């Protein structure tokens, strides 16, 4: 019902469009959008990225020129940075405009009120859930993908339309689907990933290796072999993404099978505390000061992690390891 | 003993005064001090309140501008900008003085170090205890009002009789009366209503429309009907303030009488923890902290706490019923 | 929705009513549905409101012999007498009536079970939600008010009809609005007024003074001033009953909005398990009980209380205060 | 300071008395308020009392014709019917009194509650510590006793004076001396007595035989006979009332002392934790609710508590023992 397969295209038709950054996102959005034959443009500072788009047939101007000359824009650069850009060179520009859109692939900045454009302009949002070179494999095959649309400020009642029109240009459909969401249902789940089960795994494995060495007198060079050094668990995100999660087990043995599901509905209760910790935490906006806050101190916290983890015994055991693969 | 009731005018006879912003404060108290005879300026950008006070038949000047012709100053501006003002256009002029005055109407500033003025000038403070438009119904009657008086630093032993000068000159006494107080014993006040009772008032009332809603089958015009949607909190404030908070149940039906005190003196070491725990955390100055610290941030949890009121069921409900009285 | 906003008023036109009790609901009910045209009577003991009641052009009768004349009957009555009243004069004479009609403005004493009528009358409840001085404040604005109904005893299958004619005759509709509901979902909010929020404020205010005073040296006289010796929370409840709750803060500081806000939402899950304990104990009929109960023994408790309350430090500061700036 | 020694007696002279009892106190007071040349009547129902007391030269009435006759009454009776009678027969002949005075003996019912008499009326207190029968033996010997004294109503400002008056009118002084306080002062001390250190002995003593008995083989004629069976208590008692509670032990051994004082001061806080409940549960007016329930209710938990304790181990064995020593 919220699922879309296919839109119109004409709302973007004698428009012009300006693409912010010709990084992966930017490269891939403008590079495809063009084929579709819409006038685009980009906007970046003088380095490799310009002069990369400058060799591929893009004519390239100055961010708040590049504004200046366009009816939508793309603002396709990292979260970390686009509040300073936005402040200095966009806002400017903006203030003098009389109808305009502006376009994001992450709500972050906006679903938490770092940006805060002006009444007189649409603000949407088209989210891949790609990783970007893959993306670019598929059009090839003629293929879509995925994307999550919303939007936070409608002033033409229109918005709706281009943002259907933005994923057909960018060959997200048809092929793929496309689904309506906010600004907020988008950031919360890409930090719920990097919060919930990615660490715990993490940490997971790193107990297991841990344990096995100083409880059992294993070896390091089996621990690792066994937990992750081996690409046993590409192969489980291949069957998963393919046949699904609990299908996918079905190639295993029986005692697997038994095993996984006993300590599956053993251990729910305990990750279901911490996801909701978690998620409460972000819903409420402590994680962006939290983080706004250790950027303007100096990364300390950032540095010392980095550095535990790496001078970790695992780590140490891994990089001797690889080496004698031939991994480099 | 710590009271006072009436006192001399004279040290601010020959003085000039400037008063910095023209907002509701400084407007009524600037008014007011001009009709017991007193030489007085007004400082403040060109803005609206710059219109308004060059009507109103103020001379204006720049605010550095005005300090280098006043010997007495009232920074009477909002708590959140007052900072960089003073470091940037006060301070300078102010190296260069010899005999000063400095009054201000909140102590949160300088009670928690954000501002320290040199030891060549007198720092006091004087709050009222009004909302501000109130204060002028008053003064057209001929009456005072209540106000409390501070000094953190005093270099010709004349302070106090400066505080009470610019009390009276404000039409706070006589009629009314003034306390002597310190510029901490203002600002923790201020503070913990804004802490401990309007909170937890707030949350009651969801509270009881939640239960009342979700597990007892009511509907929520009867619910907002009866806690809040008429206006009988306001009789029980007026009551409050006039006979007195107990003297005024004795209008009351006996039944209320009985569960109000039962229910009273039942539940009232609860929530003094919560504010000793509130005291204890504003007395350290840890909650001016986490106040600039978001301010720093980008007001990220202001935001989302706007945003999760706002779209309250209780919410949305009193503005469907709001809509059917006729209140705007 | 379940709201209702007019009806019709034929089925009480030709039959008489009686109203009993003359004090201020009585007297504010009588007036307006005389002011419609109806016949109306009263009843109550040779007393101060006899001689009123007689004086603004009522006949008068005696209680027994104002059901006689009555198809209808208003019991306008305290719900601590109401009981022996009912028994010894209302219930004899109205075991020998045919078709019958009883209202109530308080469904206490019904959905506990101190009253049981029989089943050859109409029992319904029409109740306010007004103090009774102001209703009239809008009456002569040709304004109407907010109502509840119910109905607990159908025998004639018109009570509804008889409840909203009621309505109309009281000058609640046109203008003003009307809600069904219960005996029930109104005695229990009456009361989850009187046993949640009201004492938890009172308590905190106590609370905070007497931090106040006894752990860093503040004085009565300014805790007093800050806390509601000052008219800040008439005009909150003002800003209330007209902008709305949250609406209401936006004319108050950052500071405040933030610091409410945080502990708003910090502080929700306590008062709940408050409000559900209360609910509860009183969905069963506990608190009926031990009210009864204590009226029985002689209100010690309640003398025990007042007396308590009185004698406390901070009601005789509001006394020797209050003496200070003439309010009586 | 608080203590008083002798005053005058003046006041009472002229003046008519009437007594309302003549049971152990009545008989007592009267008989000696006689002496010291006093007009005086008794007021009592027709009965055994009424016999004696007419007999020892009284004027006998009825107590509502003793209060016409009278300008002062002492209301020595039990707490547990003197409601009743104030209620039927003294109130309403003394709604129609002038100036008048009443005295009592105990604060209980006035205290709580259960007796408000109006305000053309004096109303004091005047409470002896002693059994009734010392009281005549030692005014044999011209000596005084101790009393306290308080005033809850003043009408004319002589209440103290007549207080006095009473005091010495009875013998209590000069010889003994006389305390000022209040009806709740003497109320809570009566009744923290009888809740906190009686039946916590009682208990001691109960669970000492019990243990002994059930878990170490002793007989029970021999632990009664250490327990209490023998008078050791009673020389306690007196060594106590005459040389003081701790300067009692220096008669005693040392390992007594040892062991007496270690123990003491290692239960202390045990102790004061339970006096602490009873003590607020008492302040508050708890016990009067519970004790005047469980009147109308017809003594059902007294009934099973007198079983439960005489149908006791305990209480069988002392009643062999004690009809084995000749004491009935
Ligand atoms: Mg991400
Ligand atoms: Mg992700
Ligand atoms: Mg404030
Ligand atoms: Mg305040
Ligand atoms: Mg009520
Ligand atoms: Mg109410
Ligand atoms: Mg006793
Ligand atoms: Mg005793």
């Amino acid at each position: 019902d919220k699922t879309v397969l296919d839109a119109n295209l004409d709302p973007l038709k004698g428009k012009t469009i300006g693409v912010i950054g010709y990084g992966n996102q930017g490269r891939v959005q403008a590079t495809i959008m063009r084929e579709n034959g819409l006038n685009v443009i980009v906007g970046n500072v003088k380095d490799k990225y310009y002069e990369l788009a400058k060799k591929e047939g893009f004519e390239v101007y100055e961010i708040d020129e590049a504004v200046r000359r366009s009816d939508v824009a793309l603002l396709l650069i990292p979260d970390e940075v686009m509040k300073e850009v936005y402040e200095k060179k966009i806002a400017p520009v903006l203030q003098g405009k009389k109808e305009f859109v502006l376009d994001f692939a992450s709500g972050y900045n906006v679903a938490f009120g770092l940006i805060r454009p002006p009444k007189s302009v649409d603000t949407i949002m088209v989210a891949p859930r790609m990783v970007g070179e893959g993306i670019m494999d598929l059009h090839k095959q003629g293929k879509g993908y995925p994307v999550l649309l919303g939007v936070k400020q409608d002033a033409s009642g229109k918005a709706w339309d281009y943002a259907k029109a933005i994923a057909k240009g960018i060959g997200a459909i048809p092929g793929g689907i496309a689904v309506i969401s906010s600004f907020e249902e988008e950031a919360l789940l890409d930090l719920m990933s990097e919060h919930t089960w990615v660490p715990i795994l993490f940490g997971a494995i790193k107990a297991c290796y841990d344990i096995a060495v100083k409880e059992y007198g294993v070896s390091p060079e089996a621990a690792l072999l066994e937990f992750y050094a081996s690409g046993e668990l590409a192969e489980i995100a291949r069957l998963i993404a393919e046949e699904g999660i609990f299908n996918q087990m079905v190639h295993h043995s029986t005692t697997s099978q038994y095993g996984t599901l006993t300590r599956m509905f053993k251990y729910y209760d305990v990750v279901r505390r911490i996801v909701e910790n978690e998620a409460k935490y972000i819903w409420d906006g402590s994680f962006a000061k939290e983080w706004s806050l250790e950027q303007q101190a100096g990364y300390p916290v950032f540095y010392r992690l980095w550095e535990l983890a790496t001078q970790s015994e695992m780590a140490k055991a891994e990089k001797e390891l690889y080496k004698l693969l031939g991994r480099k």
